[PDB]
């Protein structure tokens, strides 16, 4: 009921709080730098969720659209898991999946000195690159030596804290050997996908299912045969007796990005530009993406993860730009801010209107180059697939004459064409309508020398961006694999040189370099003033009771089980029930079709153990939590650590978390442990996966 | 919440339980047949709406979608009452409305004998008189007598009820000057209009207001600039103390039609042609006139009054079908067919199921002629506007008399069909043509009206033919029909592609009207039998029968209800419901600058709740239809305290089955009402005239 996302150094200062809010943990149960507990089985999943270790063989917990990605992978028509789900029997059947990296956390260390020392030590500095996660985590081997750049399994990540006022860095452990072991189908994971995305009252089993292996010894490691399930220090029992409005809940992950200590000015340009540019764009790509999909199921596997993480930004743009209207966010910054400049006015501090007033004339400044940036971003980078054309090397300069090098150019040409044309690119798509509808609403939003060269010159000729595309299809090599090896068979230095979808690809990658490049001019006033901001604020406040912004680590956050009141009228309460999916069934509507199984599961009232006291099949609910992106997957907690939910999202009005929190309106939405278990035993009859996580449903205890 | 449309004669079998639920009435106080009594205010307002009478001189409450249609006709670009709502300071401000008629039940008498006894003897019956409201009413002259009856000010109506199984009589005070008092701005008015329509939570403040006048001797009167108000035997008082959930709540007005004795197959009919293609053609309707009426300030004007009835209609058949099949409402009606099955059975009676055998028969053979009176009626009849294009050619075409009076009166033939609210710039586009081509898609070229038939055939298409319609008649502008006018040729004006159409649709009509009888008259006669055992199982005093346009009291509790799993909505809403819904770029969530300011400001008086938020709607466990909008909502003590206007979604399937966990009547809260009138239009007359009480 009260906001932030903690540091697990910040625990000690929030333990009181939490306990006197019915929390029966110790703090060293939460975070113990010197021993075993709970950060050990939080875990970061794919760069970009979080997840939850809950046996002592690797089972790793987090959501559907986490695992959507993997799933999407292993999926065809002929085994199509999107749709069908997926469950394994044994080890044996746990699906490889290469690439795919979970991270736990082995140690957390202030290095603010030695960065700082580091950072100092920078002739002619680059516009500003203390917040670069890139250059930062550069600085690992220098701070610790060869146990980085040596330690097979260890990855040392280095972070800005407070606009660059601090700097923590996180040893990691890095397993490179993580297996699919299962998933609900969509209709269950994904039920009612775009509609009730972003909302509350939420029906949606949001689960995958996942295994840490690793070697010999218990190390993690790359795949192998011979990988045996990895046994963790510390895994998440799961309390499967139920939850009640009002309980205390305690959430860790790893919530992306926030924005508490923007200026009113920095949340009307991310509101105008950035959320604007996305919403426009994106529901471009969308409208032609899903008829597509839903028209052809080869195609629906092709861009099922496309469109859904387009989709997800998309809704979310839209939502934060409504909190911001109904909650008046840019109002309550403006106040806030008004604080901070009246406690340095009291001091005597002169630094802070200074701060603010730089951050203004950047924001202001960087206008025409933001919005451009934005444009380029979401209407081509993202949704157009020529953007990663293949282009020419040391073809034509270098080599084209020598056999060697002209053999590698070519084999260079050919690899990047791979890269591009991939299982999941159709060219039909592309060029029938997406590509079109977005460069044309592109080429009217921009004007025509501020467009990609290829891209203005390209409209000039033909009579558009419609005739300019048909026209690099009709010409390209690479409009198709067959014209693309018959091409290869015979290459030619010109047509290779000239490729027209070679110069779409090179024109954008080029004005996208210059963009940034320019506008460096601005972002880095902006990042300084920023810091100094940032630190006035740590000084008014202490730091000890200042939660940072998300970053993309390890945090905990905790409130309680709490519906609310959306609008006038209205009321939402905390829990959601099966009945709830029934209500919402429709056929013909595809986001909202219900299997089967589960309808006669439903008729039929066999839930087992795991019904609600009155009689009803728990689904999903809701807390006062403070998550944000970043934060699917992570393990919900009751008041002794015992695992009752996993997050999943957030309600509509709580979109506007990122930039404050208001207790009345924000919510985390949780899938129930005990829909979960629910699926995986009266659903998919996986019995083994109930006897290996061991749910607690409180029969007396036999010593 | 246990239902039911009651006669007003049914007071005293229903008075018991209303004063369990709270009610501190008698039944005498409502409806008394030998003295005054709240049945005296409450009115019939233009034929179709509910009104009531709030002052000792005249004025008259109902919804602002009941006075829509005068407020349209006030409205122009200069003096948009549409728009910016229309306030009157004094007597002789209030607008003269030509047509407008309000009607006061004076008495109400059972005449089922008289009226059956007369139904006899009619040689070769077509079989559908027995239920026809006119043919009844011209019966009344031969019931009551020449003399009361031939009375100026005297209408006398007789409907069949139950079915046709009993009869009754009301005569009706006729006004026929009722002048336009005052209307909100239609943000206000019909604030959220299509979107938050057949919707709860509402913040909608549905009102308009209307003075009765009379003659020098306090009699009903046609219009005269020397009319005076009339003053009325009773009017009734308005409470402004509030009111809470589990309040009970009283309705008297003239709901129009419900359908409790369908049997399953007839809900299963009702719904799959009259509400499926009412759905799909006033849905291609709708999309097109909105466009029109958005990107042309006068257009808007035009067609607003056309554009609201049709969404109405458009998203209460869309609200029916959902109840349909969201409640089984076959089936329940199937259970329900089958317990008085049951019953005729273990009593001998053969009736009953050769009845609902009789129904089913009917509904079955009547399919696709049926199916296309539909068809004709939403796509073409109410859609097409050309449809009513104009002694005278044959009869004398040469005499210079007959050939004389004809064509002037293919004059006002065609001011009728050229108004002030019709623009042929709209019909030609999209309009016309998007229909006909529905139309013609879906009916056989061989089933079309026979002007229908002839030019898809030869014109490529229906939007060529239409196209052909324009180019060659005479009636495609004002400025062709004038210029042609000075030249009355004898062979064009037979031959008048638009007058060719007219006449094949409306031929078409009421050829299918002649082919139906043969199916109806069955239906009709054995719906008759079926609910003359549901009378005979149920008890007469104890069953209401359904809506017919005739007055009926209902009554219930404030609630809110639970429409779905995690969602609770309240019994009532706030200023501040609307102040989240506003939205300066959606036309339908505008809101006035002036309503928020009084929000901003808080400036609510002695109008707003205890709490201190401003009051806007409420709802109610009170069972409504079409028709009763502009119903007074009473309390406890007879006072008024709100404007029935609506039902939410759930409730839209009370037409067929009562679902007291979710029908709701939606409801202006009458402080709401005060609070325009006072605060936002600064009108201190009408709250003078009104007098609330605060106690
Ligand atoms: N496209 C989706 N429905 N994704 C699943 C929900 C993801 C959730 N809104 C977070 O972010
Ligand atoms: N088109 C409208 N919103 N009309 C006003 C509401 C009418 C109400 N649904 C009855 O019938
Ligand atoms: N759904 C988000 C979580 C959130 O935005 O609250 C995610 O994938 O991390
Ligand atoms: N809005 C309707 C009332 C209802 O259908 O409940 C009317 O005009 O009478
Ligand atoms: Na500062």
């Amino acid at each position: 009921m009260d906001g932030g996302m903690w540091l697990m150094q910040q625990i000690n200062g929030q333990v009181a709080r939490m306990k006197s809010l019915g929390m029966q943990l110790e703090a060293a149960d939460i975070y113990n730098p010197n021993g075993s507990s709970l950060k050990d089985a939080v875990v970061m999943f794919d760069g970009g969720c979080t997840g939850v270790l809950v046996s002592n063989q690797g089972l790793l917990l987090t959501n559907h659209h986490c695992g959507y990605d993997q799933i999407q992978k292993h999926s065809s028509v002929q085994h199509n898991y999107l749709k069908d789900g997926f469950w394994s029997y044994s080890l044996a059947e746990e699906l490889v999946n290469p690439g795919l990296e979970v991270e736990i956390v082995d140690e957390i260390t202030d290095v603010t000195a030695a960065v700082k020392k580091e950072l100092e030590r920078i002739k002619k500095p680059s516009g500003l690159e203390f917040l670069s996660p890139r250059y930062l985590s550069s600085l690992a081997p220098e701070i610790v030596g060869k146990k980085a750049a040596s330690r097979p399994g260890y990855r040392y990540e280095i972070k800005a804290f407070y606009g660059g006022n601090r700097y923590y860095m996180f040893t990691k452990k890095v397993f490179r050997d993580v297996r699919l072991v299962a998933a609900p189908p969509s209709s269950i994971g994904k039920f009612g996908s775009d509609t009730d995305n972003w909302a509350w009252p939420r029906h949606t089993g949001d689960f995958s299912i996942f295994r840490l292996y690793a070697d010999k010894n218990g190390n993690p490691a790359e795949y192998s045969k011979d990988n045996v399930p990895y046994r963790p220090k510390r895994w998440v029992k799961v309390n499967a007796q139920g939850v009640k409005e009002g309980d205390f809940a305690l959430i860790m992950g790893y919530p992306g990005t926030t924005y508490k200590f923007f200026t009113a000015d920095e949340v009307t340009e991310w509101s105008e530009i950035d959320n604007n540019i996305r919403i426009e764009m994106r529901g471009i790509l969308q409208d032609v993406m899903l008829r597509e999909m839903l028209a052809d199921p080869k195609i629906n596997i092709m861009y099922a993860a496309k469109y859904a993480s387009s989709q997800n930004g998309y809704k979310r743009a839209q939502g934060a730009n409504w909190a911001i209207r109904r909650r008046s966010l840019r109002e309550i910054k403006l106040a806030q801010q008004q604080e901070v400049l009246a406690w340095a006015k009291q001091k005597g501090i002169a630094t802070t209107e200074e701060a603010v007033r730089a951050i203004s004339k950047a924001i202001e400044g960087r206008q025409d180059l933001r919005m451009r940036q934005r444009y380029l971003l979401e209407g081509i980078l993202m949704g157009i697939e020529m953007s990663n054309a293949p282009a020419a090397d040391s073809d034509i300069a270098d080599h084209w004459d020598d056999p060697a090098r002209r053999e590698a150019g070519l084999q260079s040409i050919r690899k990047q064409f791979e890269a591009f044309f991939n299982k999941d690119y159709s060219p039909e798509v592309e060029k029938d309508q997406l590509a079109i509808a977005l460069l044309t609403r592109y080429a009217e939003r921009i004007p025509a020398e501020k467009q990609p060269i290829s891209i203005r010159e390209g409209i000039a000729e033909y009579g558009s961006a419609k005739a300019y595309v048909e026209m690099i299809f009709d010409k390209s090599i690479y409009a198709s694999r067959e014209r693309f090896e018959e091409f290869m068979k015979n290459p030619d230095r010109d047509r290779l040189l000239r490729d027209p979808m070679s110069r779409f690809a090179a024109s954008v990658a080029y004005e996208h370099q210059k963009l940034a490049k320019e506008v460096a001019a601005f972002d880095a006033p902006l990042a300084a003033a920023q810091r100094s901001y940032v630190a006035s604020v740590l000084d008014m406040k202490g730091q000890p009771n200042l939660a940072p912004d998300a970053n993309l680590t390890l945090r905990f956050t905790y409130g309680e089980i709490k519906g609310y009141q959306p609008r006038d009228v209205v009321t939402y309460g905390a829990k959601s029930t099966l009945e709830g999916v029934m209500e919402k069934e429709d056929p013909n509507n595809w986001e909202y079709v219900v299997d089967p199984k589960l309808k006669a599961l439903y008729e039929a009232k066999n839930y087992g153990r795991y019904a609600n006291s009155d009689g009803s099949m728990p689904v999903n609910f809701c807390a006062t939590t403070h998550t944000t992106g970043g934060n699917a997957g992570s393990p919900v907690m009751n008041a002794r650590g015992e695992l009752i939910g996993l997050n999943f999202d957030r309600n509509w009005e709580g979109v506007g978390g990122d930039i404050e929190y208001l207790p009345n309106y924000q919510r985390s939405i949780i899938l129930d442990i005990r829909y979960l278990l629910f699926i995986i035993d009266k659903f998919a009859g996986c019995q083994r996966l109930i006897d290996e996580i061991q749910p607690q449903f409180h029969h007396h205890h036999h010593h």
